[PDB]
C-alpha cells in the first residue's frame, strides 16, 4: 500500500482521531534517545481505520520500548506478532505485524517490520513484552524468521 499522507487522522473516520498525535508523540520519543524518526520510520500506512508504522528492523527494539515506557505513548498491551509473507516483494519477503494497544491514551497501532528472505532476521522484543515470545516462535515455525535474542535461542 502507498504512503498516507498528512494528516493522517480523518474527521469523518473517528477512529483514526488520535493518528497524527500518536505520529507525532512517537518522533519526539526518537529525537529525544537521539534517533531520527525517519532513519527508524520507513513509512506510515492507514487502510480500513487502522494505523501502521513500517519499522526499520534495526531499529523496532528501541521504538517498542519507547512505545512502552514514554507517558505520552503508554503501550501496555501487545496483541501478537504475526507473520506474512510476499515472494514477489523482492529483498523484503518475510514480514511481521504487531498489533499493540494503549488503555492509558486509548490508541491502537500495528508495527510492521520486515527482512529478506537472504537474511531472514527480525529482533526479538521479548525483552520489552514478554507476552510476544509464542507468536514470535509461531512466526519462526511457519515461516522462518529468525527473532535474535529471543529467549528460546540462548
Ligand atoms: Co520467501
Amino acid at each position: 500500500p502507498a504512503a498516507a499522507q498528512r494528516p493522517y487522522s480523518d474527521p469523518s473516520d473517528p477512529r483514526t482521531a488520535y493518528f497524527d498525535e500518536v505520529a507525532d508523540a512517537l518522533e519526539r520519543s526518537l529525537k529525544e534517545i537521539g534517533t531520527p524518526y525517519d532513519t527508524a520510520i520507513s513509512r506510515v500506512v492507514v487502510d480500513r481505520g487502522e494505523i501502521t508504522f513500517h519499522v526499520q528492523r534495526e531499529h523496532l527494539l528501541d521504538v517498542a520500548t519507547r512505545l512502552r515506557d514514554d507517558p505520552a505513548l503508554r503501550f501496555e498491551l501487545c496483541l501478537g506478532v504475526t507473520g506474512v509473507h510476499y515472494p514477489e516483494d523482492e529483498g523484503n519477503e518475510l514480514h511481521a505485524v504487531y498489533a499493540l494497544r494503549s488503555i492509558t491514551h486509548n490508541y491502537e497501532i500495528r508495527l510492521e517490520v520486515s527482512c529478506p528472505d537472504s537474511d531472514p532476521h527480525i529482533p526479538s522484543i521479548v525483552s520489552v513484552y514478554p507476552t510476544n515470545d509464542w507468536h514470535e516462535r509461531e512466526a519462526w515455525d511457519f515461516f522462518g524468521i529468525i527473532f535474535d535474542g529471543h529467549p528460546a535461542l540462548t
